[PDB]
């Protein structure tokens, strides 16, 4: 099985203020050396649902892996809610296998003391945008492995971050498409 | 077959102002539960091939299809130059289901009555550049099953739009990756 | 075989000034009708390793290929450090076809005397950003089969361009996903 996904519903699974207060739409399709990825994030209740003027423009995102590639409790994503596709739900097996979407180490190294700053590469930076609205960039960051809490073997975190006051609206972003290479 | 497009040739299929005025250069690929895909959009006769100050800076480009997946006549896209991929040309059997490229109705919803606003996941939003030039960018937007018109089960749709003054110039963008979530 | 790459060390294997002073990360991925591609470049040693005010903020890397789809060796990332995957490194056979990871000649076509201005299609424009700072927009250009020098049947050249001035930093960006169709 090739997709490792959230399911495309919009049951909150994931915390960006609190716990479960937001849906992480995200899929991994993998690709031979490469996952096809797609991402998007939804605040569904709490302060990212109406932000206000003191809300902080900085939201990080946590999937943090074990030597499986299985995801781990302390994660911003619920586990409940993350497993390989069955039609539009998950298989129903909770504990699978999945090193093959995991980001590959040596492009994508853990920090270290070796040698203080890390590749760029570890990270994508692009723009998204809120509410599908042109004129609100939201900054996206995907970075790979670059976690160690909680004994984590690999990392994908999700950062947003923005400038502009979006105040009284609600946090929804477009979808991002990316790529990486795996383990 | 994995592949549906418009063929990689210049002619004309697509309406930005008048009927076949332009090509849309189209290629969606399937890869399990996403689609890769890739656009560009190129004015060959018209109003878009030598813009005016007065010029309309907001292109819509509607790909309209069936239950089946098939392209309907309504789009902008003439359906004489969209099918299955052979060799740098198209099968000859005009009407293949193609439901495993059409994105993924939870995923993308249409629009209802229930919620008010869509969701910002069922749109894709980046920059493109006019002439290839990088001081000359154009907004993509793409959009994923959000229109409702002539029947359509589903719909992919590219907007592009603008702000500064390209008058003089022929519309001609870069090419634009990107993946979505299939049915 | 599925995957052309450069390795994912940081050995270096390109010439931004001088030769061998980056290290240029590379993936190609079929995924039928198109590549899945991802990309980052990285100064070791020279100039852009710590630039300086007067360093040029316009650095083009080469991959200029044969009609087998083998890179050829006037291309700015050097042959020893490019070939199929195997594991975390490459095949032992040095010299192997490639044609279907090439840019399809009729969707990018060289550069004639018959048209003037080549379809913008070719390229790929977008921002990618230094040390992964989101106040540090580079504008990556990837172009396809826009080179003749040398004999080529193909090229895909990546141009870094930009305008601030980033003396004394090192010469690092975030990776970048595209994909583009294939011969
Ligand atoms: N890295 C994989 C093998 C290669 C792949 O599946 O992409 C593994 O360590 O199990
Ligand atoms: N959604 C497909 C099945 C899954 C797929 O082909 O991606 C169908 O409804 O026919
Ligand atoms: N263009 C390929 C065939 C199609 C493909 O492999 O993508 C060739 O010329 O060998």
């Amino acid at each position: 099985r090739r997709t490792l996904w959230t399911t495309p519903d919009t049951s909150p699974n994931c915390k960006m203020s609190t716990e479960k207060d937001s849906k992480l739409t995200l899929t991994l399709t993998k690709c031979g050396s490469q996952v096809l990825g797609n991402v998007s994030l939804l605040a569904v209740t709490g302060e990212y649902h109406q932000m206000t003027a003191t809300t902080k423009k900085d939201v990080k995102i946590s999937l943090l892996f074990d030597e499986n590639g299985i995801l781990l409790p302390s994660s911003s994503l619920s586990k409940d809610y993350w497993n390989y596709r069955s039609d539009d739900s998950i298989v129903s097996q909770k504990y699978n296998n999945a090193v093959p979407f995991m980001p590959n180490l040596t492009a994508y190294p853990k920090p270290s003391a070796q040698n203080a700053k890390n590749y760029s590469r570890t990270k994508i930076i692009s723009n998204v945008y809120l509410g599908a609205l042109t004129y609100q960039p939201v900054i996206i960051t995907i970075a790979f492995n670059q976690e160690t809490e909680n004994g984590c073997a690999y990392s994908i975190t999700f950062t947003f971050t923005w400038q502009k006051d979006y105040s009284a609206q609600q946090f929804d972003v477009t979808s991002f498409t990316f790529s990486y290479l795996t383990q």
